[PDB]
């Protein structure tokens, strides 16, 4: 009730108050730790509601105040005339930051309260919604100066009038089987692409096609659109000294943008709401490249620094995978495309718990996704104990439309 | 109640029902997960039922469940209790019991290896000579000239508490650490405070970076009595890198034989709290941790320069390729001197068949995801994929206090 978090490399030791005010279920008893799963009515809205609107009205120093009582008095009755209620514009950019400030899987957080929202409650097509993600696009990605910024589109009503990105992120590249046995492009999208198709998409086959968005408005069917590719900023990767590197013809996209996940604000339900910063290196070097399910570069690349392959020991999957994240580092660099290292954002996590701890009472934090999946104890976030638990306004993991959406 | 883990690489989905036989408390609420913290006299009325549950499992194990042999042993125990408020483990009860511990240890990933360790008993020794004794031998067999075997060495159980044995060394085998007047340390940060008993016992300090402690030891909760293990019984492996000639020159080495000696082993609600084991080191225990870790050698720095990396920023992974060629290295030297040794990408691999062949067998296989996964090169070793359930079984290791916070002195 008093919970303490010692640091093992700094002896710094943190006192968390915040957790008391956990809400949501972790997934862990007392019997199990489930700490490393991916995945764990008018009545219920008002407290909700209440929760929320008590916790915006505190931070902006007006707790029990007249405009905080009218405000929660409103609420109450919007809810009992209507099934639902609207959040004022101030109320849903503090919500967003806020939701971005409770992510315990996200080491960026030092920057949440520097997020642009952009206010898409009034949308009612997916052609608006196209023309919304756009702009998201080009203002978040600004040249490769990179900007934080998220796009809400309209709540949760009756539950089959849903607005959902049917991509998992804006900005992703195609998978396609082939008669071969092995997989061209991304293995991770397969499926999304085959649905794409299926929907009229014109395949180019290529290893590295951006998809076409599929959007979905107010329940209805959803509808194929391409981002304008002079929108979708891409960064060729080549080795600072491997000068033979660049013949593999790797690329990446310089903006994450994910756009699958629902944010819940004081009980209601944003179920789309792309939002997006910028990479740290080893999402793509270790992950999109090295991964056994990705595009899985290890043995090419390790073939051609002529490493010894022989047996697990000589190390040739750890060397290559080092140069492999050097190449993608030095490339964003090189594009002046906003990037950031596992190091640097791992000490700036650091700094943002001391920041929380300090000025909040705690920070809720997974350790098992803010250690990088690469040199895990030689970054300081491996040594820092965290307590994870669930917090509201968050972003939630949201079942694929295409398992539910009724065609 | 069934529980499901996934491997997120292989999509295989396995089924776990031995939690269902779970006992202690995890740490973690369905408000709180503290998956990631490091630290998460027993009267007559609370023992049968932990002998009870031990024994029930052990005659389950050798298919002798209700047996005769299977209903007396439980009399014959439940009497022992009442008469003298413990009880005496058979030689078989404490071989099986040792084994399991290991098998339920969450955090370790050499587990493929738990049914063959060597188990010493060492429950008729009384004196601290009698466990330098015991100690020495284990070494001696542990090692084997360089081919490794696991081994533990078990001292007779906590009594009243008054009269506890203790291995005073967190490892049997750990290098002195003396902290500077300039605030440097030489040796191994982490052993300072011990190293400073020692001293404090009366050891002579050679004062260098690699000067092998000796054991403190404490026998029937009698104060602690040092003894330098013999040096021709410690096994050590210079650092040398097969490319670079210069990393001979940094002047490191290791010493073969890993062997905790701080932990307590529960079997039956019995607690032997001075039970040393040993296997053999994974690579990356002393190639990342050992030496790169920041509170302890931290050579990451003079390895870089001597690489001539680029220093001057994070952004050039520096850190990270420096980090690789040392453990290049250890292994490198530990199998050219034909000591044992393991990569992690051959341990990881290994930890993953164990699992799924517990599974089957088993119906589970505890393991704790922070500790499994290597410190460096995490997604590209199979474990990193692979949803864990943690969850504590008995008989287990456990963490017990440091024995100078806890000691009576006597004099
Ligand atoms: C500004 C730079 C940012 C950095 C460097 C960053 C970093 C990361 C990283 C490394 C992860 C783990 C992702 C993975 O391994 O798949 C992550 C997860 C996440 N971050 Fe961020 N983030 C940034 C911006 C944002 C923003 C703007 C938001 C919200 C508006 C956000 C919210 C999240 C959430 C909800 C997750 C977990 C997603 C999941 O469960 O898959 N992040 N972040
Ligand atoms: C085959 C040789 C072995 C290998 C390579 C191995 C591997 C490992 C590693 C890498 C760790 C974590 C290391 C750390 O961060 O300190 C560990 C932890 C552990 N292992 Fe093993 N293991 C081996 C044999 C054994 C044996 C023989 C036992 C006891 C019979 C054992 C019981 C434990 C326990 C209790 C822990 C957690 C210790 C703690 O909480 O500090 N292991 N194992
Ligand atoms: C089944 C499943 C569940 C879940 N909760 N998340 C995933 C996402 C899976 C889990 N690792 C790979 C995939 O993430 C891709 C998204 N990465 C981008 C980023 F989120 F990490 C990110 C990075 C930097 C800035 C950002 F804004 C940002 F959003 C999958
Ligand atoms: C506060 C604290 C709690 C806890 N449960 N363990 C520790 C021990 C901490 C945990 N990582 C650093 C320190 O261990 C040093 C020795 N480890 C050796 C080994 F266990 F890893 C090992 C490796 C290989 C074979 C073995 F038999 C073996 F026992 C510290
Ligand atoms: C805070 C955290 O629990 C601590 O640093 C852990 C992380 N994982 C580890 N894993 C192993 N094998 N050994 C350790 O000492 C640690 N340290
Ligand atoms: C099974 C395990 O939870 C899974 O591999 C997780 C581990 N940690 C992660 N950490 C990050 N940052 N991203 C991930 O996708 C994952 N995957
Ligand atoms: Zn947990």
């Amino acid at each position: 009730r008093f919970l303490k978090v010692k640091n093992w490399e700094t002896d710094v030791v943190l006192t968390d108050t915040l957790h008391l005010k956990s809400t949501l279920e972790t997934g862990c008893t007392e019997h199990i730790c489930m700490g490393s799963i991916m995945l764990p009515t008018k009545d219920q809205l008002f407290p909700l509601a209440k929760e929320f609107l008590d916790q915006y009205y505190s931070s902006i120093k007006r707790f029990g105040s007249k405009a905080h009582m009218d405000r929660l008095e409103e609420v109450n009755k919007e809810i009992e005339s209507t099934s639902t209620y609207q959040l004022k514009d101030t109320e849903l950019i503090y919500g967003a930051k806020h939701a971005w400030r409770n992510a315990s899987r996200c080491v960026g957080r030092i920057q949440w309260s520097k997020l642009q929202v952009f206010d898409a409650r009034d949308c009612t097509t997916a052609h608006g919604m196209f023309n919304y993600i756009c702009n998201h696009v080009k203002y978040a990605t600004n040249k490769g100066n990179l900007r934080s910024a998220i796009t809400i589109f309209p709540q949760r009503t009756d539950g089959k009038h849903d607005f959902r990105v049917w991509n998992s992120q804006l900005i992703r590249y195609a998978g396609y089987k082939q008669p071969d046995g092995s997989t061209l492009g991304d293995p991770a999208n397969v499926q999304f692409t085959e649905i794409c198709i299926q929907q009229g998409w014109k395949a180019p086959r290529g290893r590295f096609d951006v998809l076409p968005l599929l959007l979905q408005a107010n329940g209805n069917d959803p509808e194929l659109f391409q981002i304008p590719p002079e929108l979708v900023l891409e960064v060729p990767i080549r080795h600072p000294k491997f000068d033979w590197f660049k013949d593999l013809g790797l690329k990446w996209y310089g903006l994450p943008a994910v756009s699958n996940m629902l944010l819940e604000i004081g009980g209601l339900e944003f179920s789309a709401c792309p939002f997006s910063g910028w990479y740290m290196g080893t999402e793509i070097g270790v992950r999109d490249y090295c991964d056994n399910s990705r595009y899985n570069i290890l043995e090419e690349v390790a073939k051609k620094m002529d490493l010894d392959m022989r047996k697990t020991s000589s190390l040739w999957k750890d060397q290559a995978l080092v140069e492999i994240n050097i190449a993608v580092l030095y490339s964003f660099q090189s594009d002046k495309v906003t990037i950031v290292d596992h190091h640097s954002a791992t000490e700036s996590f650091i700094k943002h718990m001391e920041n929380e701890y300090r000025c909040r009472g705690g920070c809720p934090a997974d350790w098992v996704w803010i250690v990088p999946p690469m040199s895990g104890s030689i970054t300081p976030v491996f040594h820092q104990e965290m307590l994870n638990y669930r917090l509201t306004p968050s972003f939630e993991y949201q079942p694929d439309p295409w398992n539910t959406h009724v065609w």
